[PDB]
DNA sequence: CGCTAGTCGACAT
DNA sequence: CGACTAGCG
């Protein structure tokens, strides 16, 4: 996420109804619908229980965008993403701690903390995922795994046309580049729209709200790919690009000394890690519905060689690509899972 | 005023 | 994979 964003441009939201869409096409980030219904039943998903909650949980959402004439294309998380792989050993550590805490919680008799610590160990499956995607599909709502983070599929999705907004929990997306992002939308379509046109009435931003500087902004605060420096977070970071008239943001990095008034050591990791971040939020690979093909995010620009490009996702074979993102190649084992198919039957 | 970092809701009975 | 809020520059 990008750490209070939604405060800090709170003034170009917008409280709306999804009914605002009807008639044209909306990608969800689903992990949020997923991970909202495992709350309901982490008991049984801790213990290994038998369980579907989420999934018609989960089902409520998308009867419901089905019955505001909405069409609907679920997108899921993928692989594991090399430049937020820090993060996801993080929270993959502290899940099993918090397991194993909960489950010795359970025999002290307190039962109301053993669930509380239940709740901090949910781990949303790609199998989950997978009965979701299928139970997506009894309806005739399209599906698509992306080949990595959940977010660059859907810039991707805003950005080529193919839908007109985006329904997420997550501020990462603005940082992407996303037209239109509907945050915070309840179980009857109550959301609150952000549109990036209306970047310009927010009088903190001042002339950061291009796509670029906003960019650069979002990663200076601290993002999932590259930690903050410490004492830097977003209206610091808009400060510096406010005052720098500097197209090349590295020299910039360099002077932020010079340019916030503070006694500001820049090692040699960040700017590195700068430009990785900034690679990542640009070229982070996702997947073309309609070509069957894996492309970057954005088309690759002259400044940059993909070569060095690893962490922001490895290229695969288009068909295993494909295969992935029907949700039929196992994110995991890469062994097939199912076998559905969009040809014999957004594509 | 701005930022860090820890707490605790989210679902829902 | 978030919204507050105290505590400190
Ligand atoms: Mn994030
Ligand atoms: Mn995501
Ligand atoms: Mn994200
Ligand atoms: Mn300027
Ligand atoms: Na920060």
């Amino acid at each position: 996420g990008i750490q209070g964003l939604l405060q800090f441009i709170k003034e170009a939201s917008e409280p709306i109804h999804v009914r605002k869409y009807k008639g044209q096409v909306v990608a969800v980030d689903t992990y949020c619908w997923l991970h909202k219904g495992a709350i309901a039943c982490a008991e049984k998903l801790a213990k290994g229980e038998p369980t579907d909650r989420y999934v018609g949980f989960c089902m409520k959402f998308v009867n419901m965008l089905l019955s505001h004439g909405i069409k609907p294309i679920l997108v899921f998380d993928g692989c594991t993403l090399p430049s937020k792989k820090e993060v996801e050993r993080s929270r993959r550590e502290r899940r099993q701690a918090n397991l194993l805490k909960g489950k010795q919680l359970l025999r002290e008799g307190k039962v109301s903390e053993a669930r509380e610590c239940f709740t901090r160990s949910i781990n949303i499956t790609h199998a989950m995922a997978h009965k979701v995607i299928k139970a997506a599909r009894s309806q005739g709502v399209d599906c698509l795994v992306a080949p990595y983070e959940a977010d660059a599929q859907l810039a991707y999705l805003n950005k080529a046309g193919i839908v007109q907004a985006i329904i997420t929990e997550d501020s990462d997306l603005l940082a992407f580049g996303c037209k239109k992002v509907i945050l915070k939308m309840d179980q009857f379509g109550n959301g609150l729209e952000i549109d990036q046109a209306r970047l310009g009435m927010c009088r903190q931003l001042g002339d950061v709200f291009t796509e670029e500087k906003f960019r650069y902004m979002c990663i200076l605060s601290g993002c999932d790919y590259l930690s903050s420096l410490r004492g830097i977070g977003l209206a610091k970071a808009c400060k510096v690009l406010r005052l720098a008239n500097n197209p090349d943001i590295v020299k910039v990095i360099k002077k932020i000394g010079h340019y916030l008034k503070m006694n500001i050591t820049v090692p040699e990791d960040y700017i590195n890690g700068f430009i990785r971040a900034n690679n990542t939020f640009l070229y982070q690979l996702v997947f073309d519905p309609i070509k069957r093909k894996l492309i970057p995010l954005n088309a690759y620009e002259d400044d940059v060689d993909p070569e060095t490009l690893s962490y922001a996702g490895q290229y695969v074979d288009d068909s295993i690509a494909l295969q992935i993102a029907l949700g039929n190649k196992d994110i995991n084992t890469f062994e097939q899972i199912d076998d559905y198919n969009p040809d014999t039957a957004l594509y």
